[PDB]
């Protein structure tokens, strides 16, 4: 029962990109209240942010516990140019979650071929969550192609965030 | 993250299934209660018959808002014979729920071929679901092998509408 | 006290006009929260559909089993061109409903013409709905005459969804 | 829809296993309490033997009912030697839940070369359990490394038998 | 206060028996609910296999652990052949029952030749336990006398498995 | 009322300090947990880990948004050598926690210089949860030189994870 290395590496660097998430969105929810004046807003990426930084990474340390893989903890970010408006910001965290399911993708894919049907079964949880993750996003984006008010938009967000599908929780 | 064509294609012949059997099944409850006076494998087929045109339509529905995929609807279902008894009415829909496992497994093969995991995913209530609506239907089949006597299939068949086990729901 | 054959050919045609409309519904429903962004619009269509797919199928069903009248399920439905926006959409589901109107005013008309009380008395129901279901329909297309912000007439939608008149029902 | 024998084959040798642990635990059960001392030891044991003699069991049983496998019977399992310290008789539990894990995977991967969806979907929760179970068998192991204390272990055991991961259940 | 081999064996002989019981009717619940179509015969003969694994042989090993007697593994068992109906199922159910209380009666008697008054005090609950269980089987077998009809006979035997007689339990 | 960019640097600074510590004691918990084969202690680190990445840092930016001060997102951490052992791992904790206390003192000061009232206002929390957090960690560094035996420690670490003083939180 001997842990895959290619798994192992690819779930070090799927870790890696949830806490880097996770500082940008902090950032990005700031930014989204102080410069764009749209708090909720702020706190819908707030809570995504303490999403990535949580259960997205707690699982992952939580399944090498069990299975002998190593953690690796290598981190570098740096927000260094930020969307110039808050419809541009959200469109942002849009690409950034399109990728995240395009990884876990990858991650399935690799478990399948290396056998490893722990690892399938651990990463359906992502799978899952890729969608879900960016249903949630896609929500928001929405509201800015339906309205030119910034204050009907946040009065929106406010609502979504004051449920779990059957299928994708 | 570009959607599958041909997952698109099996999911639309897969809603269209849900639909037209749900249609065939409100008339088989009908004709079940009305001409087989038999009001409880009515009740139990009419159960069926909202089970299909509901989740399993509205989770394939719900899956194409999310990731791009295009609904059809393209509907042509006649009842235009009848089973000549019960027996042979609750036959029918055992075989017909048969195929739905059988166009199910081919979903999930696709999907896999097609490396969308999120499709793999999301299949794996209706492989699931596949099973257990076999089983639930399975459970009046032999009924009608147990008894001679509509009435002592009839009370029993009231007890079993009157549960989720843990791995088939 | 034998069953009139005109009526029974006018109540097989309103079941088939009520399950294809709710299959229509289903679709736009789907459209007005995908396509056009207004997901309470799609709430408010879905639970149109389901009204039409449900009690409005199945008291036919259930009229038929007492007076000796045949059940008959030929549905042929397609949907092949989407309105261009949602105003239209909504305005689609008025002209439909409008014909539903048209149809029962037939259906009574047509049992007092065979003296046919009790068909008279069961089309009642659906005398009273078809002004209720209209209402309700037109109650939303006036939010399009009344906002140019898709997200103000959402948030009005959404009051809506979230009661009996003594008459209409 | 036709059974893989392949498949049925193996979950037949799963049943056989599962069966043959539990009574393996049922008697290092006895030992760990009797001749080691450890009443909690054997009552963590005893409950590992009524986990494998209960669902683990039931379940291939019943998925067996509902498609068409055919269930055997063929057990034979003698305890004649004990492992000599109760460090040695955790660490062999540890062992056999690793082998667990490795048939699981065997049966996993077999579903997947059969096309057997409904197969692979059922053995999901072998797969997840491969694992838990082998983590609170690991919890136990770690304690004999930590403590030459057989009373400080005890207690220790003993707050651990008096909860569900959200993904290992 | 040294225990007695012969009563050591024969209670090895006693706990191997419930083992081997345990498992075959494991093996009679499932064929009684799958093949003869009777899923409360199942039911009551898979709650008479989970008696005879439980307190059954748990009374035994404790037993041992407070006299200084030593537990013996050893399980072979075969299911070959079928009985042909349910009403032979539940006879041959009632044979085994019948030799269960011939065991009994022989270690109590021994316990009596070898003055071991704690081991025929804990016999005790064997010599009622045998006509208890006895008595339960026989309920059934005569229902199989009584009705030709096996939806009948279920749903007596449902009644049935959903108390302690003064002296019998 | 123009920001002190001295005292926005310094608290940027802070941030990006609680922010990477954060991270390295959720690897240390981990490896508290994993390696060293104790879980309350993980657990302890771990809650560290959440402060850390929590309201110390939402503080930071809650206060920027409210006078002008810019947030500065540039972190990178790696964990490159893990302590020996676990009294060494919480005696490294101990470590930065000591460091924490002198950076806020620096930030008091500087505030007190640049007649930052509303600076050395909130500063004040920090300067009362270095102390806090000190104490905390220093609790747990004393276990393991008042017992040699894991268990035992990791029983009171148990303890003190299942309260606010007065003056310090
Ligand atoms: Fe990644
Ligand atoms: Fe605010
Ligand atoms: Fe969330
Ligand atoms: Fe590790
Ligand atoms: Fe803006
Ligand atoms: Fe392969
Ligand atoms: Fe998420
Ligand atoms: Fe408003
Ligand atoms: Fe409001
Ligand atoms: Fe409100
Ligand atoms: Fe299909
Ligand atoms: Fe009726
Ligand atoms: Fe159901
Ligand atoms: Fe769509
Ligand atoms: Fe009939
Ligand atoms: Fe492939
Ligand atoms: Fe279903
Ligand atoms: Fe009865
Ligand atoms: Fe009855
Ligand atoms: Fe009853
Ligand atoms: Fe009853
Ligand atoms: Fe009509
Ligand atoms: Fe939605
Ligand atoms: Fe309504
Ligand atoms: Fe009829
Ligand atoms: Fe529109
Ligand atoms: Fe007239
Ligand atoms: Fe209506
Ligand atoms: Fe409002
Ligand atoms: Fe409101
Ligand atoms: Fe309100
Ligand atoms: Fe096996
Ligand atoms: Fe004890
Ligand atoms: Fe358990
Ligand atoms: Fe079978
Ligand atoms: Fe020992
Ligand atoms: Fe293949
Ligand atoms: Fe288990
Ligand atoms: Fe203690
Ligand atoms: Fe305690
Ligand atoms: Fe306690
Ligand atoms: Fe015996
Ligand atoms: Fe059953
Ligand atoms: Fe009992
Ligand atoms: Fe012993
Ligand atoms: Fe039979
Ligand atoms: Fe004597
Ligand atoms: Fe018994
Ligand atoms: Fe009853
Ligand atoms: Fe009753
Ligand atoms: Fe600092
Ligand atoms: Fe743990
Ligand atoms: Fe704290
Ligand atoms: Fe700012
Ligand atoms: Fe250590
Ligand atoms: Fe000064
Ligand atoms: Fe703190
Ligand atoms: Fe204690
Ligand atoms: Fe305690
Ligand atoms: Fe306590």
């Amino acid at each position: 029962m001997q842990k895959s290395n290619k798994i192992n590496d690819a779930l070090n660097q799927h870790y890696k990109l949830n806490v880097e998430l996770g500082l940008v969105y902090a950032h990005y929810a700031h930014v989204a209240d102080d410069e764009f004046d749209m708090p909720y807003l702020g706190k819908f990426i707030q809570h995504l942010s303490e999403d990535k930084l949580g259960v997205h990474k707690e699982y992952i340390s939580d399944y090498f516990k069990r299975n002998g893989m190593k953690l690796k903890t290598d981190v570098s970010v740096a927000v260094k140019s930020i969307p110039s408006d808050a419809k541009a910001l959200i469109q942002e965290v849009y690409a950034r979650e399109n990728e995240v399911r395009d990884h876990v993708k990858a991650i399935a894919k690799l478990a399948l071929a290396e056998d490893d049907y722990e690892s399938f079964y651990f990463i359906q949880w992502y799978v899952r969550d890729g969608l879900k993750d960016l249903t949630e996003v896609d929500d928001v984006v929405k509201l800015f192609n339906s309205s030119n008010d910034k204050l009907i938009i946040e009065e929106t967000i406010k609502e979504m965030v004051e449920s779990e599908h059957e299928i994708w929780g």
